Protein backbone atom coordinates (compact mmCIF):
# COMPACT_ATOMS: atom_id res chain seq x y z
CA UNK A 1 0.00 0.00 0.00
CA UNK A 2 3.23 2.23 0.56
CA UNK A 3 4.48 5.53 -1.85
CA UNK A 4 7.49 5.73 -3.29
CA UNK A 5 8.84 7.21 -6.95
CA UNK A 6 10.01 9.77 -8.83
CA UNK A 7 7.50 12.36 -7.37
CA UNK A 8 3.82 11.77 -8.51
CA UNK A 9 1.83 14.88 -10.31
CA UNK A 10 -0.80 12.63 -11.68
CA UNK A 11 -2.34 9.43 -9.65
CA UNK A 12 -4.51 6.26 -10.86
CA UNK A 13 -5.98 6.75 -14.16
CA UNK A 14 -9.95 7.05 -12.90
CA UNK A 15 -10.70 4.42 -16.11
CA UNK A 16 -8.17 1.97 -14.23
CA UNK A 17 -11.02 -0.27 -12.94
CA UNK A 18 -12.17 -0.85 -16.46
CA UNK A 19 -8.23 -0.93 -17.45
CA UNK A 20 -7.25 -4.06 -14.86
CA UNK A 21 -10.88 -5.32 -15.53
CA UNK A 22 -10.99 -8.97 -14.79
CA UNK A 23 -11.58 -11.03 -17.70
CA UNK A 24 -15.03 -13.68 -17.79
CA UNK A 25 -13.31 -16.98 -15.95
CA UNK A 26 -14.28 -19.02 -19.14
CA UNK A 27 -11.73 -16.76 -21.17
CA UNK A 28 -8.88 -18.28 -18.80
CA UNK A 29 -9.20 -21.69 -20.57
CA UNK A 30 -5.98 -21.25 -22.50
CA UNK A 31 -4.29 -20.49 -19.52
CA UNK A 32 -5.49 -22.79 -17.23
CA UNK A 33 -4.49 -25.43 -19.97
CA UNK A 34 -0.70 -24.38 -20.28
CA UNK A 35 0.56 -22.46 -16.82
CA UNK A 36 3.14 -24.81 -15.25
CA UNK A 37 1.66 -25.87 -12.03
CA UNK A 38 4.53 -25.36 -9.39
CA UNK A 39 4.05 -24.96 -6.02
CA UNK A 40 7.40 -22.44 -5.16
CA UNK A 41 5.99 -20.11 -8.31
CA UNK A 42 2.55 -20.41 -7.92
CA UNK A 43 2.37 -19.97 -4.26
CA UNK A 44 5.52 -18.74 -2.79
CA UNK A 45 7.80 -16.98 -5.70
CA UNK A 46 4.83 -14.96 -7.71
CA UNK A 47 3.43 -11.87 -5.35
CA UNK A 48 -0.27 -12.08 -5.79
CA UNK A 49 -0.07 -16.38 -6.34
CA UNK A 50 1.51 -16.20 -2.68
CA UNK A 51 -1.43 -13.91 -1.48
CA UNK A 52 -4.29 -15.72 -2.87
CA UNK A 53 -2.92 -19.03 -1.62
CA UNK A 54 -2.78 -17.68 1.46
CA UNK A 55 -6.36 -16.42 1.18
CA UNK A 56 -7.20 -19.95 0.37
CA UNK A 57 -5.04 -21.32 3.33
CA UNK A 58 -7.27 -19.01 5.78
CA UNK A 59 -10.65 -21.00 5.02
CA UNK A 60 -9.14 -23.55 6.63
CA UNK A 61 -8.08 -24.21 9.98
CA UNK A 62 -5.98 -27.09 9.31
CA UNK A 63 -3.87 -25.11 6.85
CA UNK A 64 -3.96 -21.55 8.24
CA UNK A 65 -1.70 -22.80 11.18
CA UNK A 66 0.62 -24.05 9.02
CA UNK A 67 1.05 -19.71 7.41
CA UNK A 68 1.00 -18.35 11.12
CA UNK A 69 4.17 -20.95 11.45
CA UNK A 70 5.92 -19.29 8.47
CA UNK A 71 4.80 -16.12 9.58
CA UNK A 72 5.99 -16.21 12.94
CA UNK A 73 9.40 -17.55 11.75
CA UNK A 74 9.67 -14.64 10.06
CA UNK A 75 9.61 -12.95 13.08
CA UNK A 76 11.99 -14.75 14.71
CA UNK A 77 14.43 -13.79 11.93
CA UNK A 78 14.31 -10.14 12.57
CA UNK A 79 14.28 -10.21 16.10
CA UNK A 80 16.77 -8.89 18.29
CA UNK A 81 19.95 -11.35 19.07
CA UNK A 82 19.47 -11.52 22.43
CA UNK A 83 15.95 -12.30 22.65
CA UNK A 84 15.94 -15.02 19.80
CA UNK A 85 15.91 -17.66 22.81
CA UNK A 86 12.73 -15.72 23.85
CA UNK A 87 11.14 -15.82 20.26
CA UNK A 88 12.13 -19.61 19.11
CA UNK A 89 11.18 -21.02 22.80
CA UNK A 90 8.21 -19.76 22.54
CA UNK A 91 7.38 -20.76 18.43
CA UNK A 92 8.15 -24.18 20.07
CA UNK A 93 5.53 -24.18 22.40
CA UNK A 94 2.97 -22.76 19.75
CA UNK A 95 3.30 -24.88 16.96
CA UNK A 96 6.34 -27.58 17.25
CA UNK A 97 4.35 -28.68 20.47
CA UNK A 98 1.39 -31.77 20.38
CA UNK A 99 -0.72 -30.32 23.59
CA UNK A 100 -0.70 -26.98 21.35
CA UNK A 101 -3.94 -26.48 19.48
CA UNK A 102 -2.18 -24.91 16.58
CA UNK A 103 0.34 -27.77 16.63
CA UNK A 104 1.55 -28.54 13.52
CA UNK A 105 1.81 -32.62 12.84
CA UNK A 106 3.79 -32.53 9.43
CA UNK A 107 6.56 -30.98 10.69
CA UNK A 108 8.90 -34.03 11.08
CA UNK A 109 9.88 -35.24 14.97
CA UNK A 110 13.11 -35.66 14.58
CA UNK A 111 13.23 -31.64 12.68
CA UNK A 112 11.38 -30.89 15.87
CA UNK A 113 13.82 -32.87 18.32
CA UNK A 114 16.83 -31.37 16.30
CA UNK A 115 15.44 -27.77 16.11
CA UNK A 116 15.03 -27.94 20.50
CA UNK A 117 18.52 -29.20 20.89
CA UNK A 118 20.01 -26.05 17.97
CA UNK A 119 17.96 -23.64 20.43
CA UNK A 120 19.25 -25.11 23.88
CA UNK A 121 22.99 -24.25 22.02
CA UNK A 122 23.22 -20.50 20.87
CA UNK A 123 20.62 -19.91 18.55
CA UNK A 124 20.72 -18.28 14.96
CA UNK A 125 18.80 -16.22 13.14
CA UNK A 126 18.02 -19.53 10.62
CA UNK A 127 17.15 -21.78 13.32
CA UNK A 128 13.66 -22.41 11.59
CA UNK A 129 14.58 -22.88 7.98
CA UNK A 130 14.19 -26.54 8.06
CA UNK A 131 11.29 -26.99 9.53
CA UNK A 132 10.05 -24.06 6.92
CA UNK A 133 11.04 -26.15 4.35
CA UNK A 134 9.35 -29.08 5.94
CA UNK A 135 5.89 -26.99 6.10
CA UNK A 136 6.59 -25.98 2.03
CA UNK A 137 6.85 -30.13 1.37
CA UNK A 138 3.44 -30.20 3.20
CA UNK A 139 2.04 -27.45 1.69
CA UNK A 140 3.01 -28.36 -2.07
CA UNK A 141 0.88 -31.78 -1.92
CA UNK A 142 -2.75 -31.86 -0.86
CA UNK A 143 -2.86 -28.36 0.05
CA UNK A 144 -1.16 -27.23 -3.41
CA UNK A 145 -3.83 -29.49 -5.34
CA UNK A 146 -6.78 -28.07 -3.40
CA UNK A 147 -5.70 -24.50 -3.82
CA UNK A 148 -5.52 -25.48 -7.76
CA UNK A 149 -9.15 -26.23 -7.94
CA UNK A 150 -10.20 -23.46 -5.53
CA UNK A 151 -11.70 -20.51 -6.55
CA UNK A 152 -8.84 -18.30 -5.36
CA UNK A 153 -6.81 -20.29 -8.37
CA UNK A 154 -9.45 -19.11 -10.28
CA UNK A 155 -9.19 -15.54 -9.54
CA UNK A 156 -5.35 -15.91 -10.32
CA UNK A 157 -5.77 -17.13 -13.54
CA UNK A 158 -7.27 -13.76 -13.89
CA UNK A 159 -4.50 -11.60 -12.54
CA UNK A 160 -1.87 -13.61 -14.83
CA UNK A 161 -4.19 -12.57 -17.55
CA UNK A 162 -4.10 -9.07 -16.61
CA UNK A 163 0.03 -9.64 -16.64
CA UNK A 164 0.57 -11.22 -19.88
CA UNK A 165 -1.64 -8.04 -21.71
CA UNK A 166 0.79 -6.58 -24.56
CA UNK A 167 2.48 -3.61 -23.44
CA UNK A 168 0.95 -0.77 -25.96
CA UNK A 169 1.72 3.18 -26.57
CA UNK A 170 -1.28 3.79 -24.09
CA UNK A 171 0.78 1.53 -21.08
CA UNK A 172 2.84 4.53 -20.18
CA UNK A 173 3.25 8.74 -19.25
CA UNK A 174 6.50 10.33 -19.69
CA UNK A 175 8.13 12.76 -17.38
CA UNK A 176 11.49 14.34 -16.72
CA UNK A 177 15.41 13.27 -18.27
CA UNK A 178 16.78 11.07 -15.56
CA UNK A 179 20.00 11.13 -16.98
CA UNK A 180 22.21 9.66 -19.86
CA UNK A 181 24.80 7.34 -20.78
CA UNK A 182 25.65 4.06 -21.71
CA UNK A 183 23.55 3.14 -24.62
CA UNK A 184 20.76 5.92 -24.58
CA UNK A 185 19.29 7.35 -21.84
CA UNK A 186 16.81 7.36 -18.92
CA UNK A 187 13.92 9.17 -18.16
CA UNK A 188 10.96 9.31 -15.68
CA UNK A 189 7.55 7.15 -16.58
CA UNK A 190 4.70 5.95 -14.91
CA UNK A 191 2.01 3.17 -15.59
CA UNK A 192 -1.54 5.05 -15.99
CA UNK A 193 -3.46 2.21 -14.78
CA UNK A 194 -1.35 1.94 -11.43
CA UNK A 195 -0.09 5.34 -11.29
CA UNK A 196 3.71 3.62 -10.20
CA UNK A 197 6.37 5.33 -11.17
CA UNK A 198 9.50 4.07 -12.83
CA UNK A 199 12.84 4.89 -14.83
CA UNK A 200 12.70 3.62 -18.06
CA UNK A 201 16.09 2.88 -19.77
CA UNK A 202 15.95 3.65 -23.50
CA UNK A 203 19.04 1.87 -25.33
CA UNK A 204 18.71 3.46 -28.59
CA UNK A 205 18.89 0.55 -31.55
CA UNK A 206 21.66 2.54 -33.81
CA UNK A 207 24.15 2.26 -30.78
CA UNK A 208 23.67 -1.56 -29.82
CA UNK A 209 24.13 -2.19 -33.37
CA UNK A 210 27.06 0.00 -34.54
CA UNK A 211 29.04 -1.17 -31.18
CA UNK A 212 27.43 -4.78 -31.66
CA UNK A 213 25.93 -4.94 -27.85
CA UNK A 214 22.76 -6.80 -28.58
CA UNK A 215 24.34 -10.05 -26.20
CA UNK A 216 25.11 -7.13 -23.71
CA UNK A 217 21.53 -5.51 -23.76
CA UNK A 218 19.81 -9.22 -23.91
CA UNK A 219 22.14 -10.53 -20.89
CA UNK A 220 21.27 -7.35 -18.88
CA UNK A 221 17.70 -7.76 -19.37
CA UNK A 222 18.09 -11.71 -19.03
CA UNK A 223 19.64 -11.60 -15.40
CA UNK A 224 17.69 -8.62 -14.45
CA UNK A 225 14.64 -10.82 -14.65
CA UNK A 226 15.81 -13.93 -12.77
CA UNK A 227 16.92 -11.63 -9.86
CA UNK A 228 14.39 -10.57 -7.08
CA UNK A 229 16.69 -8.18 -4.89
CA UNK A 230 15.83 -5.28 -2.74
CA UNK A 231 19.58 -4.15 -3.47
CA UNK A 232 19.11 -4.86 -7.36
CA UNK A 233 17.01 -2.73 -9.67
CA UNK A 234 14.18 -4.64 -10.54
CA UNK A 235 12.96 -5.31 -14.28
CA UNK A 236 8.87 -4.81 -14.80
CA UNK A 237 8.56 -4.12 -18.51
CA UNK A 238 10.63 -5.02 -21.33
CA UNK A 239 9.23 -3.77 -24.85
CA UNK A 240 10.07 -2.22 -28.14
CA UNK A 241 9.73 1.17 -30.32
CA UNK A 242 10.89 2.33 -33.29
CA UNK A 243 13.80 3.81 -32.49
CA UNK A 244 15.16 2.13 -29.44
CA UNK A 245 14.59 -0.67 -26.76
CA UNK A 246 13.26 -0.24 -23.50
CA UNK A 247 13.88 -1.43 -19.92
CA UNK A 248 11.50 -0.12 -17.30
CA UNK A 249 12.84 -0.27 -13.88
CA UNK A 250 13.11 0.84 -10.36
CA UNK A 251 13.46 4.41 -10.36
CA UNK A 252 16.22 5.55 -8.31
CA UNK A 253 16.58 9.21 -8.13
CA UNK A 254 19.03 9.88 -5.23
CA UNK A 255 21.79 10.00 -7.03
CA UNK A 256 24.58 7.81 -7.35
CA UNK A 257 27.32 6.97 -5.34
CA UNK A 258 30.35 8.93 -7.62
CA UNK A 259 27.93 11.60 -6.75
CA UNK A 260 27.33 11.39 -3.02
CA UNK A 261 31.37 10.82 -2.42
CA UNK A 262 33.10 13.54 -4.26
CA UNK A 263 29.65 16.08 -4.08
CA UNK A 264 30.99 16.89 -0.15
CA UNK A 265 33.69 18.74 -1.25
CA UNK A 266 35.29 17.05 1.32
CA UNK A 267 35.43 13.34 -0.67
CA UNK A 268 34.41 10.77 1.14
CA UNK A 269 32.01 10.25 4.01
CA UNK A 270 30.70 9.07 7.72
CA UNK A 271 31.67 5.62 7.91
CA UNK A 272 28.25 5.08 9.93
CA UNK A 273 27.01 6.64 6.33
CA UNK A 274 29.87 4.22 4.44
CA UNK A 275 29.12 1.10 6.52
CA UNK A 276 25.55 1.49 5.93
CA UNK A 277 25.95 1.57 2.38
CA UNK A 278 28.21 -1.14 2.05
CA UNK A 279 26.08 -3.48 3.78
CA UNK A 280 23.42 -2.48 1.33
CA UNK A 281 25.45 -3.63 -1.26
CA UNK A 282 26.73 -6.67 0.02
CA UNK A 283 22.87 -7.43 0.47
CA UNK A 284 22.45 -6.77 -3.24
CA UNK A 285 25.42 -9.02 -4.12
CA UNK A 286 24.69 -12.13 -2.36
CA UNK A 287 21.15 -11.91 -3.63
CA UNK A 288 22.67 -11.65 -7.32
CA UNK A 289 25.18 -14.54 -6.30
CA UNK A 290 22.27 -16.83 -4.80
CA UNK A 291 21.87 -16.93 -8.80
CA UNK A 292 25.16 -17.85 -9.29
CA UNK A 293 25.14 -14.50 -11.06
CA UNK A 294 28.61 -12.37 -10.75
CA UNK A 295 28.20 -8.76 -11.33
CA UNK A 296 31.92 -7.63 -12.02
CA UNK A 297 31.13 -3.89 -12.67
CA UNK A 298 31.36 -2.71 -9.09
CA UNK A 299 31.87 1.02 -8.97
CA UNK A 300 30.69 4.18 -7.47
CA UNK A 301 28.57 5.37 -10.44
CA UNK A 302 26.74 2.07 -10.55
CA UNK A 303 25.10 2.47 -6.99
CA UNK A 304 22.08 4.43 -6.99
CA UNK A 305 19.85 5.94 -4.25
CA UNK A 306 16.48 5.94 -3.62
CA UNK A 307 14.95 9.12 -2.03
CA UNK A 308 14.51 7.01 1.32
CA UNK A 309 18.63 7.06 1.26
CA UNK A 310 18.39 3.29 0.52
CA UNK A 311 20.43 1.87 -2.43
CA UNK A 312 20.30 -0.46 -5.06
CA UNK A 313 23.00 -2.11 -7.59
CA UNK A 314 22.09 -1.06 -11.52
CA UNK A 315 23.63 -1.56 -15.23
CA UNK A 316 23.67 -5.41 -14.54
CA UNK A 317 25.30 -5.62 -18.58
CA UNK A 318 28.17 -7.01 -17.95
CA UNK A 319 26.86 -9.47 -15.37
CA UNK A 320 27.46 -12.93 -15.80
CA UNK A 321 25.51 -16.32 -14.80
CA UNK A 322 27.92 -18.82 -14.18
CA UNK A 323 26.94 -22.34 -14.83
CA UNK A 324 26.87 -24.39 -11.46
CA UNK A 325 30.57 -25.59 -10.46
CA UNK A 326 31.67 -23.57 -13.46
CA UNK A 327 34.09 -20.86 -13.98
CA UNK A 328 34.42 -17.93 -16.58
CA UNK A 329 36.82 -15.84 -17.69
CA UNK A 330 36.82 -12.89 -19.91
CA UNK A 331 38.51 -9.39 -18.72
CA UNK A 332 35.58 -6.70 -18.44
CA UNK A 333 34.82 -3.99 -16.29
CA UNK A 334 36.32 -0.31 -14.89
CA UNK A 335 40.12 0.64 -15.03
CA UNK A 336 40.53 0.62 -11.41
CA UNK A 337 37.83 -1.23 -10.41
CA UNK A 338 38.81 -4.81 -11.79
CA UNK A 339 40.13 -7.57 -9.64
CA UNK A 340 43.68 -9.10 -10.32
CA UNK A 341 42.25 -12.56 -11.26
CA UNK A 342 39.69 -10.44 -14.12
CA UNK A 343 43.35 -8.57 -14.75
CA UNK A 344 45.24 -11.86 -15.36
CA UNK A 345 42.80 -13.55 -17.29
CA UNK A 346 42.21 -16.11 -15.16
CA UNK A 347 39.14 -18.78 -14.53
CA UNK A 348 37.44 -17.22 -11.55
CA UNK A 349 33.95 -17.21 -9.45
CA UNK A 350 32.01 -14.68 -8.07
CA UNK A 351 35.35 -13.37 -6.25
CA UNK A 352 35.27 -10.04 -7.84
CA UNK A 353 32.76 -8.51 -6.79
CA UNK A 354 34.59 -9.13 -2.84
CA UNK A 355 37.41 -6.76 -4.61
CA UNK A 356 34.63 -4.53 -5.79
CA UNK A 357 33.11 -4.36 -2.27
CA UNK A 358 36.45 -3.02 -1.30
CA UNK A 359 36.95 -1.00 -3.55
CA UNK A 360 33.45 0.93 -2.53
CA UNK A 361 34.04 0.83 0.85
CA UNK A 362 37.66 2.05 0.31
CA UNK A 363 36.23 4.97 -1.60
CA UNK A 364 33.70 5.77 0.39
CA UNK A 365 35.88 6.30 3.34
CA UNK A 366 39.02 8.20 1.51
CA UNK A 367 36.95 9.56 -1.14
CA UNK A 368 39.14 8.21 -3.36
CA UNK A 369 39.88 5.37 -5.71
CA UNK A 370 42.35 2.50 -3.70
CA UNK A 371 44.96 2.91 -6.65
CA UNK A 372 44.09 6.08 -8.33
CA UNK A 373 43.66 9.44 -7.94
CA UNK A 374 40.51 11.65 -9.59
CA UNK A 375 42.64 14.23 -10.87
CA UNK A 376 45.25 12.36 -11.94
CA UNK A 377 46.86 11.49 -15.29
CA UNK A 378 47.81 8.34 -15.51
CA UNK A 379 47.79 5.66 -18.16
CA UNK A 380 45.05 2.52 -17.78
CA UNK A 381 47.85 0.27 -17.81
CA UNK A 382 49.64 2.08 -14.77
CA UNK A 383 46.24 1.56 -12.71
CA UNK A 384 46.45 -2.05 -13.70
CA UNK A 385 49.99 -2.13 -12.68
CA UNK A 386 49.22 -1.02 -9.60
CA UNK A 387 46.63 -2.71 -9.15
CA UNK A 388 48.32 -6.28 -9.17
CA UNK A 389 51.88 -4.88 -7.53
CA UNK A 390 51.42 -2.44 -4.92
CA UNK A 391 49.36 -2.08 -1.67
CA UNK A 392 46.73 0.16 -0.98
CA UNK A 393 47.26 2.62 1.88
CA UNK A 394 45.15 4.17 5.04
CA UNK A 395 44.70 7.21 5.97
CA UNK A 396 43.11 8.77 9.38
CA UNK A 397 39.85 8.38 8.09
CA UNK A 398 39.58 5.04 8.60
CA UNK A 399 38.79 3.07 11.94
CA UNK A 400 41.13 -0.17 12.61
CA UNK A 401 37.26 -2.57 11.43
CA UNK A 402 37.48 -0.44 8.35
CA UNK A 403 40.98 -0.80 7.52
CA UNK A 404 40.81 -4.34 8.20
CA UNK A 405 37.79 -5.40 6.09
CA UNK A 406 39.01 -3.24 3.41
CA UNK A 407 42.21 -4.87 3.23
CA UNK A 408 40.57 -8.32 3.43
CA UNK A 409 38.52 -7.69 0.66
CA UNK A 410 41.23 -6.15 -1.45
CA UNK A 411 43.05 -8.99 -0.66
CA UNK A 412 45.17 -9.70 -4.45
CA UNK A 413 44.50 -13.78 -4.07
CA UNK A 414 41.29 -14.47 -4.69
CA UNK A 415 41.84 -17.70 -2.66
CA UNK A 416 42.03 -16.15 0.72
CA UNK A 417 40.00 -12.78 -0.16
CA UNK A 418 37.17 -12.54 2.14
CA UNK A 419 33.83 -13.37 1.35
CA UNK A 420 35.37 -15.83 -0.77
CA UNK A 421 35.67 -18.80 1.35
CA UNK A 422 32.82 -21.21 2.19
CA UNK A 423 30.81 -18.82 4.42
CA UNK A 424 30.60 -16.74 1.08
CA UNK A 425 28.72 -13.76 2.02
CA UNK A 426 28.00 -14.43 5.67
CA UNK A 427 32.30 -14.51 6.32
CA UNK A 428 31.79 -10.76 5.68
CA UNK A 429 28.73 -9.89 7.56
CA UNK A 430 30.01 -11.07 10.98
CA UNK A 431 33.41 -9.14 10.17
CA UNK A 432 33.73 -6.22 13.02
CA UNK A 433 33.17 -3.60 10.56
CA UNK A 434 29.72 -4.83 10.34
CA UNK A 435 29.44 -6.24 14.44
CA UNK A 436 26.52 -3.39 14.89
CA UNK A 437 24.63 -4.18 11.69
CA UNK A 438 21.34 -6.83 12.10
CA UNK A 439 21.61 -8.05 8.60
CA UNK A 440 18.07 -10.00 8.32
CA UNK A 441 16.46 -6.59 9.93
CA UNK A 442 18.68 -4.35 6.90
CA UNK A 443 17.36 -6.66 4.28
CA UNK A 444 13.77 -6.31 6.01
CA UNK A 445 13.96 -2.37 5.38
CA UNK A 446 13.88 -2.20 9.06
CA UNK A 447 16.81 0.49 9.68
CA UNK A 448 16.61 3.77 8.78
CA UNK A 449 19.42 5.40 6.65
CA UNK A 450 21.60 7.80 8.36
CA UNK A 451 21.46 10.04 5.29
CA UNK A 452 18.90 11.27 3.57
CA UNK A 453 19.28 12.81 -0.25
CA UNK A 454 18.70 15.72 -2.59
CA UNK A 455 16.57 13.66 -5.25
CA UNK A 456 18.64 14.40 -8.39
CA UNK A 457 17.17 17.05 -11.07
CA UNK A 458 18.75 17.23 -14.68
CA UNK A 459 17.66 19.53 -16.95
CA UNK A 460 17.18 18.65 -20.53
CA UNK A 461 16.07 19.29 -23.56
CA UNK A 462 14.68 16.17 -24.92
CA UNK A 463 11.55 14.86 -24.95
CA UNK A 464 12.62 11.29 -26.23
CA UNK A 465 9.90 8.87 -27.42
CA UNK A 466 9.14 5.69 -25.18
CA UNK A 467 6.02 4.74 -26.72
CA UNK A 468 6.24 1.01 -27.34
CA UNK A 469 5.74 0.31 -31.04
CA UNK A 470 5.99 -2.96 -32.74
CA UNK A 471 8.67 -2.77 -35.74
CA UNK A 472 7.42 -4.71 -38.86
CA UNK A 473 10.37 -7.76 -38.40
CA UNK A 474 12.02 -9.07 -41.62
CA UNK A 475 12.31 -6.70 -44.24
CA UNK A 476 15.48 -7.38 -44.93
CA UNK A 477 16.71 -10.71 -46.02
CA UNK A 478 19.38 -10.58 -43.03
CA UNK A 479 16.71 -10.53 -39.68
CA UNK A 480 19.64 -10.84 -36.70
CA UNK A 481 18.51 -7.80 -35.57
CA UNK A 482 14.81 -7.87 -35.62
CA UNK A 483 15.51 -11.43 -33.91
CA UNK A 484 17.14 -9.76 -30.58
CA UNK A 485 14.12 -6.96 -31.10
CA UNK A 486 11.35 -9.72 -30.77
CA UNK A 487 13.90 -11.58 -28.11
CA UNK A 488 13.75 -8.94 -25.92
CA UNK A 489 10.59 -7.43 -25.69
CA UNK A 490 8.58 -9.66 -23.48
CA UNK A 491 6.50 -7.06 -22.31
CA UNK A 492 5.50 -7.00 -18.47
CA UNK A 493 7.87 -9.43 -15.98
CA UNK A 494 5.68 -10.79 -13.79
CA UNK A 495 7.26 -10.62 -10.18
CA UNK A 496 7.77 -7.29 -10.16
CA UNK A 497 4.60 -6.35 -11.91
CA UNK A 498 2.46 -8.05 -9.30
CA UNK A 499 4.09 -6.08 -6.72
CA UNK A 500 3.18 -3.12 -8.73
CA UNK A 501 -0.03 -3.85 -8.40
CA UNK A 502 0.07 -4.70 -4.74
CA UNK A 503 1.73 -1.81 -3.56
CA UNK A 504 -0.59 0.35 -6.20
CA UNK A 505 -3.56 -1.45 -3.95
CA UNK A 506 -4.94 -2.21 -7.36
CA UNK A 507 -5.06 -5.78 -6.08
CA UNK A 508 -6.75 -4.87 -2.91
CA UNK A 509 -9.16 -3.22 -4.35
CA UNK A 510 -9.79 -4.93 -7.16
CA UNK A 511 -9.25 -8.68 -5.79
CA UNK A 512 -13.29 -9.21 -4.66
CA UNK A 513 -15.02 -12.37 -4.26
CA UNK A 514 -19.35 -12.35 -3.55
CA UNK A 515 -21.30 -10.83 -1.23
CA UNK A 516 -21.17 -13.51 1.19
CA UNK A 517 -19.94 -17.35 0.08
CA UNK A 518 -20.89 -16.60 -3.51
CA UNK A 519 -18.60 -16.03 -6.63
CA UNK A 520 -18.59 -12.93 -8.08
CA UNK A 521 -19.98 -11.93 -11.39
CA UNK A 522 -16.49 -12.33 -13.17
CA UNK A 523 -16.43 -16.16 -11.48
CA UNK A 524 -20.02 -17.16 -12.27
CA UNK A 525 -19.63 -19.97 -15.12
CA UNK A 526 -23.60 -19.57 -15.54
CA UNK A 527 -23.54 -16.26 -17.26
CA UNK A 528 -20.45 -15.84 -19.50
CA UNK A 529 -19.70 -12.98 -21.73
N1 LIG B 1 20.87 2.82 -15.45
C1 LIG B 1 19.90 3.03 -14.36
O1 LIG B 1 19.41 2.08 -13.76
C2 LIG B 1 19.50 4.48 -13.98
C3 LIG B 1 20.28 5.51 -14.45
N2 LIG B 1 19.73 6.67 -14.01
C4 LIG B 1 20.24 8.04 -14.19
O2 LIG B 1 21.06 8.08 -15.34
C5 LIG B 1 22.45 8.29 -14.94
C6 LIG B 1 23.37 7.53 -15.86
O3 LIG B 1 22.95 6.18 -15.99
C7 LIG B 1 22.46 7.90 -13.48
O4 LIG B 1 23.56 8.42 -12.75
C8 LIG B 1 21.12 8.42 -13.00
O5 LIG B 1 21.14 9.83 -12.89
C9 LIG B 1 18.63 6.38 -13.22
N3 LIG B 1 17.75 7.19 -12.54
C10 LIG B 1 16.71 6.62 -11.84
N4 LIG B 1 16.57 5.25 -11.84
C11 LIG B 1 17.43 4.46 -12.51
N5 LIG B 1 16.84 3.18 -12.19
C12 LIG B 1 18.48 5.03 -13.22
Amino acid sequence: AREGGGGKRKGKSKKWKEILKFPHISQCEDLRRTIDRDYCSLCDKQPIGRLLFRQFCETRPGLECYIQFLDSVAEYEVTPDEKLGEKGKKIMTKYLTPKSPVFIAQVGQDLVSQTEEKLLQKPCKELFSACAQSVHEYLRGEPFHEYLDSMFFDRFLQWKWLERQPVTKNTFRQYRVLGKGGFGEVCACQVRATGKMYACKRLEKKRIKKRKGESMALNEKQILEKVNSQFVVNLAYAYETKDALCLVLTIMNGGDLKFHIYNMGNPGFEEERALFYAAEILCGLEDLHHENTVYRDLKPENILLDDYGHIRISDLGLAVKIPEGDLIRGRVGTVGYMAPEVLNNQRYGLSPDYWGLGCLIYEMIEGQSPFRGRKEKVKREEVDRRVLETEEVYSHKFSEEAKSICKMLLTKDAKQRLGCQEEEAAEVKRHPFFRNMNFKRLEAGMLDPPFVPDPRAVYCKDVLDIEQFSTVKGVNLDHTDDDFYSKFSTGSVSIPWQNEMIETECFKELNVFGPNGTLPPDLNRNHPP
